[PDB]
């Protein structure tokens, strides 16, 4: 018995004004209602952080650097590791181990994707609102641990 | 293509006097010359940190807590995560992802194992000497990143 997958998942954040106050926002992507065959999707309709499967010939970091660019065209962004999500059962599709990173990027690239041609599918949420969404997998746990770590970094300054 | 394994690897350290100076030591375990069949062992004869494979029904943390007890009978020891070692090729046996932890324990349990009935096989090394050993897999990289993190924690006090 070996693992079914390794993923690189990204808490992608920015700071922007909500009601004239600087507020931490997160980019999230709603899972399709259907899979490729047109039947009901696992975790269908639930919001997920951006990310993807890591390839045999890369590190989770390399996969996160790539997935950052595919989703936003950002390129010179350090990704901060903040955990591993490996709790048995986290992903119903099998034994999948997630390496989780956060990044703090300028708001404009995230607004572009939330407003582009996938708009119904992508949102830029204040983090307190994101925490109340219907979230895929253990992603609520991911967001709570990221929020906490990011906040504690912001507090130290 | 999925991963071949997930491991929980432990940098197990203590502080004790070497030439009347308090020095960081590490417990390491020499890999057998042979595998179970009696033929040459992968990474045979090379020193490795304690650790083991994580089971489908546990977290890497649970596996580290267990492996701490099997190797030393310590039980109330917080394990500090310090990285993931996922670099392609790190383990010749396949695609194996390591979740790495450190712990700082009292010297006596580590001295017991280094002096017990596996004595030729187990050593408690000053960390600077451990860094020069013939080390299995990427464990040199693991020890250098642990040493660095542990030192920077000790410096903050």
């Amino acid at each position: 018995r070996t693992p079914d997958g390794y993923t690189s998942d990204m808490i992608l954040t920015t700071v922007k004004e909500l009601n004239g106050k600087p507020t931490l926002h997160i980019l999230l992507i709603k899972r399709s209602l259907t899979n490729a065959e047109g039947k009901p999707n696992m975790e269908g309709g639930k919001w997920a952080v951006p990310g993807g499967f890591v390839d045999e010939n890369e590190s989770a970091e390399q996969a996160a650097e790539r997935e950052l660019e595919e989703e936003t065209s950002l390129t010179d962004i350090p990704l901060i590791p903040f955990g591993v999500f490996d709790k048995p059962g986290r992903d119903p599709r099998g034994w999948i181990i997630s390496r989780a990173f956060y990044a703090i990027v300028p708001p404009e690239a995230l607004e572009k994707r939330a407003a582009g041609d996938d708009a119904a599918e992508i949102g830029l949420f204040p983090m307190t609102e994101a925490l109340e969404l219907p979230l895929a997998f253990d992603h609520l746990d991911m967001l709570k641990k990221a929020f906490s770590a990011i906040t504690e970094e912001f507090l130290l300054t």
